[PDB]
């Protein structure tokens, strides 16, 4: 798709058997998503977004279906008011910024 | 320009006759630059980001150049960990989101 910016760039993605709506965001390296029940071994982690740090859960070889492509990764889970899709998967669905 | 996000996507802008390096960011509906001397009036506001919410000035009608293009739009100014480029000016630089 192309997507242009007049709205939030919001997809549906499907993580854990379930369905969520995230952002597609160019400004995080990582992906970090609200608080769920996602198997395995997680590790603690802090992270810096722009009001203060948040800790977060580090979960490596998830399984996330955006929009239909298939990417394999690391996602953090934690108090977050966004489900962010960031640079790390965005790579893998070959997405880039024009003007 | 095409874009690639194996890097942070960081581009050169003008503001107030300072050069400033920024970050091309979806996840942001506004546009967000550190502590800077600016011209003019402006009103206290608080944003919300992951780890909490901070203090800016809003400034309306400030001219930016963002990779060499004019733009006008309300500009945040605030303790921010980063020059953040939002929505309200993407938008006018014609930028896009492909995939
Ligand atoms: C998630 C993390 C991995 C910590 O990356 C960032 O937070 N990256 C920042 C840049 C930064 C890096 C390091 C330290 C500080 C800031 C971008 O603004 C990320 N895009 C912003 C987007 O995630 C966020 C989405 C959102 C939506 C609803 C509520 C709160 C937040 N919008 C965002 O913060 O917007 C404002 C700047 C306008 C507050």
């Amino acid at each position: 798709p192309q997507i242009t910016l007049w709205q939030r760039p919001l997809v549906t993605i499907k993580i854990g058997g379930q369905l969520k709506e995230a952002l597609l965001d160019t400004g995080a390296d990582d992906t970090v998503l609200e608080e769920m029940s996602l198997p395995g071994r997680w590790k603690p982690k802090m992270i810096g977004g722009i009001g203060g740090f948040i800790k977060v859960r580090q979960y490596d070889q998830i399984l996330i279906e955006i929009c239909g492509h298939k990417t394999i990764g690391t996602v953090l889970v934690g108090p977050t008011p966004a489900n962010i899709i960031g640079r790390n998967l965005l790579t893998q669905i070959g997405c880039t910024l024009n003007f």
